[PDB]
């Protein structure tokens, strides 16, 4: 799973309606690992960088998700992003997006979300969130490119940085860096989660 025993990840999904097509789609063999170093420059090192934030930890909390994401689809139309995330404790959540392109933090978003009581237990809900302008001209421009491999030459520059702290206490709950390339339309959007380790 990507959680810990005190926030969970249940629902994320990046897409347009029009007035769905899912670009990324994460619903919810322990977990792969992949040490946190060797993503160290696709983020900033500065504050609320990926190096700053596991330096205080805790690490277990804190993921890197590889996403094949589906371009197939011209203009538009309700771009989109929907988050669920559940606890057993009441929280209210403060989520962070960092956009990073070439290191360097070019959008930050940052959202609160109270705990909602449904089936014994807490859901946090940020759904139907507007894609920011710059995703949706990015994500414009990048479905135009002519060959897979240069949307992936594109997106290794590319990456989000989403933290998501307790907004009452500052402690960290969730931290998933997202990393990109691109699927083919047979093939469908897919994705791989790991733990960021050190050790
Ligand atoms: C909420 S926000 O608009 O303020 N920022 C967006 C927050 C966000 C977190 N993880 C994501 C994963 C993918 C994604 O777009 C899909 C996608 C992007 C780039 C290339 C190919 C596909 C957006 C996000």
């Amino acid at each position: 799973g990507l959680g810990t025993a005190r926030l969970q990840l249940v629902e994320f999904s990046a897409f347009v309606e029009p007035p769905r097509h899912l670009f990324v789609h994460i619903s919810q063999p322990p977990l792969e690992s992949v040490d946190v170093r060797q993503i160290y420059d696709k983020f900033p090192e500065k504050k609320g960088g990926l190096r700053e934030l596991y330096d205080r930890g805790p690490p277990h909390a804190f993921f890197l998700v590889k996403f094949w994401a589906d371009l197939n689809w011209s203009s538009g139309g309700f771009y989109g992003v929907s988050s669920q995330y559940e606890s057993l404790e009441h929280m209210t959540l403060t989520c962070s997006s960092k956009v990073c392109s070439f290191g360097k933090q070019v959008v930050e978003k940052v959202e609160t979300e109270r705990a909602q009581l449904e089936d014994g237990r807490f859901v946090y809900r940020l759904l139907r969130s507007p894609m920011c302008e710059y995703l949706v001209n990015f994500l414009h421009k990048l479905r135009q490119l002519p060959e897979r491999y240069m949307m992936n030459s594109v997106l290794e520059n590319f990456t989000i940085l989403q933290v998501v702290t307790n907004r009452d206490t500052q402690e960290l709950l969730l931290c998933t860096a997202y990393v990109f390339e691109v699927s083919t339309s047979e093939r469908g959007a897919q994705h791989h989660i790991y733990r960021l380790v050190r050790d």
